[PDB]
C-alpha cells in the first residue's frame, strides 16, 4: 500500500463546502524515557500511526490498533507520520 | 511545514516495546454526493485532515477542526492524507 499526500481547493456553495469530519485514528501519546521508542531516531510523542508490521490502521479504533500491536511480536516496525518544522 | 513519513523498528525490552497509543485525529466522516466535495479530483470519505488553510490539524480536537473550518472563508484549501492501494 501507499501514503498520498494531496492538497485540494474546495469553494462554498449553498450547501457549504459539503462534507463533514469526524474524530478518530491512533497516534503515540508516550514514550517511556531511556526505553526502545524513546532512543535516537525512533519515536516521538505526537506521532501519528499509519501501519504496525505493514497492516494498516486506517478504520481502526484503539482497542484494535493496541490489540494489533500486542500480536505483532517481538520485534516491531511502525509506519508513522510526523509533522515537522511546526 | 510538513510531514514526515517515516519507519522505526523497535525491539521489545523486559518492559516491552516502550511507548502508548491514544485516540485522535481528524478524518473526513461523509462527503455529500453531487457537492463541492465530491467533484472528481476532491475528497473522499476516511481522508486524514493534516492542514485546513495552512494551519495543523495536530493537537486539535474534533470541535476545534469543525470551528477553524467554520471560520475559513469562502475557498478553503485542505492538506489531506489518504491511504491508496489498500
Amino acid at each position: 500500500m501507499g501514503w498520498e499526500e494531496l492538497t485540494v481547493e474546495l469553494e462554498k456553495d449553498g450547501e457549504g463546502l459539503g462534507f463533514s469530519l469526524g474524530d478518530g485514528g491512533i497516534f503515540v501519546s508516550s514514550v517511556v524515557p531511556g526505553g526502545p521508542a524513546a532512543r535516537a531516531g525512533r519515536l516521538r510523542v505526537g506521532d501519528r500511526i499509519l501501519e504496525v508490521n505493514g497492516v494498516s490502521v486506517e478504520g481502526l479504533t484503539l482497542e484494535e490498533a493496541v490489540k494489533l500491536l500486542r500480536s505483532s511480536g517481538t520485534t516491531v516496525t511502525l509506519t508513522v507520520l510526523r509533522e515537522r518544522g511546526g
